């Protein structure tokens, strides 16, 4: 699996602060901004909702969580995102066996504390709730980031 540079980018972004005085681990949008900046990949800017709008307008959309993990394994940056009426949430998908045989492993910060966060050991079906887990969108950047 060729996702090592993305995993590293996540680890490195975890202690950074894209926003002044705001550790990425407590800020979903910021966290993926730092991941993207570290991989030389243009990321739509803004809060989670704004980012999902931009990803929807300009990025490739994948069919499943399985296709998402596959794309991570091939070295592509993959964002799982979902708008909310109030606030959305985004996360970086990484390679690894699918949780409940459906949902890919991920990294994500969250203002919600530990229950919202993941350091690669929670899947998207353990960050997002039971109903939301099945509504996620998966976006992949058009060029691979890992050689």
């Amino acid at each position: 699996s060729l996702d090592q540079c993305i995993v590293n980018a996540c680890k490195n972004s975890w202690d950074k602060s894209y926003l002044a005085g705001t550790p990425n681990k407590d800020n979903a949008s910021g966290f993926v901004q730092s991941v993207a900046a570290e991989l030389g990949v243009p990321m739509p800017r803004g809060n989670a909702n704004a980012m999902v709008d931009g990803l929807e307008q300009s990025w490739t959309k994948l069919a499943s969580g399985a296709e998402a993990a596959q794309k991570a394994a091939q070295g592509f940056l993959v964002i799982a995102g979902l708008k909310g009426r109030t606030y959305g949430h985004v996360a970086v998908v990484i390679s690894g066996p699918l949780y409940r045989q459906k949902y890919p492993m991920c990294w994500c910060g969250s203002i919600a504390g530990a229950v919202g966060q993941s350091q690669g050991l929670k899947s998207v079906g353990q960050v997002w709730n039971r109903t939301d887990r099945d509504r996620l969108n998966y976006y992949v950047y058009s060029l691979a980031s890992c050689s």
